[PDB]
């Protein structure tokens, strides 16, 4: 079976789950009509299964690829919810699969019903429907469809933003004048006909285009009210645009995000943010580029202790100190003077301050450079979901020296830069820094 | 007082009072005679004081450099010892503060005592010595007269070397045969007239020079007998030559020798040796450079908690990475093959292969690249004594895989053209990546 | 089945085994010729099975022996590799069992490959030999074939010395000088036609005897460079001799060796190098022999945790002590003045007096009489794969005061060889029970 066929067959199984769950649903809605024990038993309102074998032959494998490999021999396989938004990503793996190793595709029913609330009033029926309805060999992807399925619908809920929207490369800011600046040079963007940029999807629902009626609807007021981390996405046509999410603050919230984001896929996510400089050299405005984490966030001991080192992704590095030189000023190596290159510390305490002996220990042992309270949550979560990632910084205060709580425009267009770069280093992009022991074959 | 002056009038108050110890303790000796408490009393066996103040104007002070700055006004002091060994050293020091800053130097004896010990018997006389004799602002730099008096005394012995040879780069192996390459190395290079090379000091007491009576006594194999650290530099007329330490096996030790070189103020110190290989698509001889640590090691949790980032020295990287460029095979993004970038675990315990199951989870936690037992440690302490550091290991073995238990001479080579790279690199090679907030002004 | 009667069946599974190893080796070498599924499913590579039964009923059973003894009834196995270089003891504990429980013996072919690596080209090859070869009840003994094969390697490589050279009694030191001193004593006692010993293996390959030319080339200088942690046997004709192994500094490698010792059963092992001490009245050159360790160690915090209480055995303290007597001067409560019994600290960090503030709250604590690198390590290793053992220590420097870092050094030793002495001529008394678990397997 081929890359092809396997995607069609995906999409049949699984636009005839959903319409037959939908089905049966509506006929209890109307006529209290139950679906029957055999046809459920027989893979009516299943979930697609995608499996990929390797008999372990092979002349010389990609033995330096980040992804898309094989550890060893056997079956590999998982559930697939949404063929048609996966449809680039599904494609691609199941290529580099079949071409480079001439893997086995297989596609089957699984035995995991997709729960109701998916393929969607009252609250009577919510106890009949949780009666009689679904509610809620190695991994061959990160994610198996009850996950993925179950982030998407939190996505659009945190977003306000549809998930076929959402770009590959991605942008976090914790400071609400970034999304204006990027929706002015994403309105700007859309008019220049040599730009690739044809559309910007906008949380709150507005969709602005070339042939829109006065492109000031973009930023909806209203938007910040009724979802947690907006989100505005500047599409091409070959989805390689750039998604801008505002996260807000406090590790708990980027935790959150970073948690559903990573089912998309995203080849990575730079964190635009302002921190608090520790450094009497510092001053307002100038950049951090971090290197390093002191993890003092909390959030995520538990699944990844503190002791785990979270590395800096090389090419990301480079790609966000570069930019910095070519957008901000001159470039040479007299962008010291306007970017300090540190370890930045990631707190759940924003009025540390009120504790300085207590953590005057820790920067100092740390020789911590800056403190914010999402860089080392978004970082870690890149690590654990093999996304790229990477931070820079402005700093917009100076606890330590009497300067407790413009640059916004270049900094954003550093984290555009930066992501350019990204893109056309192509898969330069992605390392084996990530890769686990027991790293699935998918990206 | 200026720089001259003053390193004229360190060697004069420490020449004295070490003559004057020595004499005291001469007397005592042959007629029991001791010194008299107000002479003591008026630094007759005390250490000189180096003081250095600045009053905070000056036009525009060095905002970027790494070394040799003031956070603030005030005055900096420090005993001083052996300040010709420290010639260099002081002077060059002095004479940033004093031409940058126009800083406010001055000398004068100490009220901390030379213990008797380091100026030069039955249980009868140890007895008396320790009895009648000296027995073992902001701060200037980051050791004193007494802390690097000891360590000098103990560098001596584990490496079997006077201190005075210590070259300012630094190489550390845990491999035997690496010595023997470096000393053929090195005999070789300064045979060459173009080479900057003309001496060796080696392990035991040889000095080989090109006026040598056949340079084969070189290694003595009682070197590694009467000696825990066996040490040969390979010195150059200015004092920029190369330093190799065989540091042995464990944690514990590399925590020691790292202890007492850092009082010389190495430029740098690499860790090249050998490790065990973890991912299956590493072969034997193939390179590891490390870019982060998993410390297992415990020796040093006490004074650097576990979860206090060590990260990678960007200059110190690249070194290493070009260098394995060169001398290993053609460049491009080919080094893949032969070298991978990651994660190496540095553990205290060297069986714990019979703990398999127990380490599994770390290991792929943290996507160890590596194992070993002592690199982990020494970039610790390089960061704890602001001394720039660097690993790159060679599989030796590949424990998860089977395999268990000519590329010596290229790995070294590797170090050491880095060593080169790095020496031409001038001040590049130090950043503030390693500075403290309370960071001593001298280097 | 009897004692001879399953060691002789051991030789011959096992000696058959590797034989059938190494010649599927040499074929696949020479005409890349794979062995055939069915043998090794039938026991081609496999490790020979010994395995005891008891069915619970005998008269009045051994209540107070430290070992070969049966806490149930039932089955006891365990897989078994070198059965030549284990002949004593198998035979030894087989026949324990077989006389005072009348126990049920029998052996048969393991489901345990033995790993190729054991039986012993280049590196195009190693890829194949690990993709086509084996790579790297209740148990009757403490460690499997596996696991014996693997420290047995090891001991070698660590060593320099062949491991069926190891003796019964060992004798472990920090400090080099003591080796020069043991080879010394140990080359005079072979020329004495009085002394049992007879020979005297080297690190690196030198073989001294009686009739050698120049017992000059017993000490090679190069085995230090060549070996972690060189060892030195005097043998005996029955095998009771002292074994040194000079383990270098370190708990690390102090938990390595052990890790690998442990293996040859040894009947006792005891920590004889320099320490540190801590208490004004302590002299240069005095003893120390503890009585308690506090395990500041770190490496084997995860096996058995700090505050597990690892214990003296009587025996060898007193050996110890008596043999302080004797060679020490004269007896009587004289030696307090060269001996002090206590607590000893074992620290992985040699420049703790760069943190005395630190540690002076657990020195007072423990009422610390001394300071090392070795000896928790080493006791707590033998506590865990219950070999008995001691710690004499001798102060080589005082870091509290003032005297911070040999005639001694040959009574020291001499100390230590005659504690073996009075050890040997103890015969069982020097095991006990403080060692055994509750599962404790039937083998010493
Ligand atoms: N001195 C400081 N301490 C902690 N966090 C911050 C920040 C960052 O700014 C945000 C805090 O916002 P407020 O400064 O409005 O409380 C956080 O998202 C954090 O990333 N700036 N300066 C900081
Ligand atoms: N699989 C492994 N596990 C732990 N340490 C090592 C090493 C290194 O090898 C040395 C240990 O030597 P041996 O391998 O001879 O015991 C240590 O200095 C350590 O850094 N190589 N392979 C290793
Ligand atoms: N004051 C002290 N602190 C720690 N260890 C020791 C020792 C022992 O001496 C050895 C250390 O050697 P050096 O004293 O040459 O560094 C270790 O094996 C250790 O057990 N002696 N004195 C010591």
């Amino acid at each position: 079976l081929t890359p092809a066929q396997a995607l069609d067959k995906l999409d049949a199984l699984y636009e005839q789950s959903v319409v037959a769950l939908r089905n049966a649903i509506g006929n209890y809605i109307t006529s209290g009509e139950l679906p029957d024990e055999n046809a459920r038993k027989q893979g009516l309102f299943v979930y697609p299964s995608l499996t990929v074998t390797w008999d372990g032959s092979t002349t010389n494998p990609p033995k330096t690829r980040a992804f898309g490999r094989f550890t060893h021999a056997g079956s590999y396989t998982t559930t697939i919810t949404r063929p048609t938004l996966f449809r680039s990503y599904l494609n691609e793996q199941l290529t580099l699969l079949y071409q480079d190793y001439g893997a086995h595709i297989s596609v089957q029913p699984s035995q995991h019903e997709i729960p109701y609330p998916y393929v969607i009033l009252d609250r009577s029926m919510s106890a009949g429907l949780t009666r009689y309805f679904p509610t809620t060999f190695s991994p061959l992807s990160h994610f198996d469809a009850r996950r993925v399925d179950f982030s998407l619908a939190r996505l659009r809920h945190y977003t306000g933003t549809p998930v076929e929207h959402f770009q590959p490369f991605v942008l976090f800011t914790n400071y609400t004048r970034y999304v204006d600046e990027f929706v002015r040079w994403g309105c700007s963007q859309i008019l220049d006909p040599d730009s690739p940029y044809i559309a910007l999807s906008c949380a709150g629902g507005n969709w602005i285009t070339a042939e829109t009626e006065a492109p000031e609807e973009a930023i909806s007021d209203l938007a910040w009210k009724k979802h947690q981390m907006p989100a505005w996405h500047l599409i091409t046509a070959d989805g390689q645009g750039i998604t801008l999410v505002n996260i807000g603050v406090g590790p708990s919230n980027a935790k959150t995000i970073c948690d559903h984001l990573a089912v998309l896929r995203p080849d990575v996510w730079l964190m635009i943010g302002h921190c608090g400089g520790l450094r009497e050299s510092q001053a307002i405005g100038d950049y951090v580029l971090a290197h390093a984490y002191l993890r003092d966030d909390h959030v995520l001991d538990a699944v990844l202790p503190p002791d785990i080192p979270i590395p800096s992704i090389a090419e990301v590095q480079r790609a966000l100190y570069d930019a910095t030189k070519l957008v901000s000023g001159r470039p040479g190596e007299e962008v010291k003077q306007r970017l300090r290159t540190g370890t930045v510390v990631t707190t759940d305490d924003r009025n540390w301050e009120l504790r300085y002996s207590a953590s005057a220990l820790r920067f100092n042992l740390s020789r911590a450079v800056a403190i914010d309270m999402e860089s080392a949550t978004i970082a870690a979560q890149g690590y654990r979901f093999r996304v790229p990632y990477g931070t820079l910084l402005c700093v917009s205060d100076k606890p330590l020296h009497g300067e407790i709580k413009g640059a916004i425009s270049e900094h954003l267009q550093i984290g555009i830069r930066a992501i350019d770069l990204l893109r056309a280093e192509g898969d330069r992009l992605h390392s084996r820094k990530l890769r686990t022991f027991n790293e699935p074959p998918f990206r």
